[PDB]
């Protein structure tokens, strides 16, 4: 492309699309953090979501917002992780690879993809 495009020539560069998963890799230094107000935990029995974003954090720049659901971090299952452990574990490791999913894109659909539009099998007659 020219200014970083994809559908300018035909596709530009390759990319895999398998699921609505998103790996957010962040690199911290000395005294850094994500600044994300996560909620839920194993103690209560709720997943690891986000309901707060710091104005100028590492998670904000990457593209993290409220509503997102953190699946795993640093190769660790964040499905049954304690609340205090999830808040500390995130502000402890250097390379934080938050793998969240797109929770909130489409309002409600069912059939928004079909080039052939329902195929037809089992045929014979072709006169009239």
């Amino acid at each position: 492309g020219s200014s970083g495009s994809s559908g300018d020539r035909r596709s530009t560069l390759h990319l895999l699309q398998g699921g609505d998963e998103k790996k957010v890799n962040l690199v911290l230094g000395d005294g850094r953090s994500l600044g994300l107000t996560i909620r839920g935990g194993a103690e209560y029995g709720l997943g690891i979501y986000i309901t707060g974003v710091d104005p100028g954090s590492e998670a904000e720049g990457s593209g993290l917002k409220v509503g997102d659901q953190i699946l795993e971090v640093n190769g660790r299952s964040f499905l049954n992780i304690l609340h205090d452990e999830a808040v500390r574990l995130l502000k402890s490791s250097r390379h934080l690879i938050l793998t969240v999913k797109d929770v909130g894109r489409l309002p409600h659909a069912r059939t928004t993809v079909d080039e052939t539009k329902w195929i037809a099998s089992s045929s014979g007659p072709s006169s009239g």
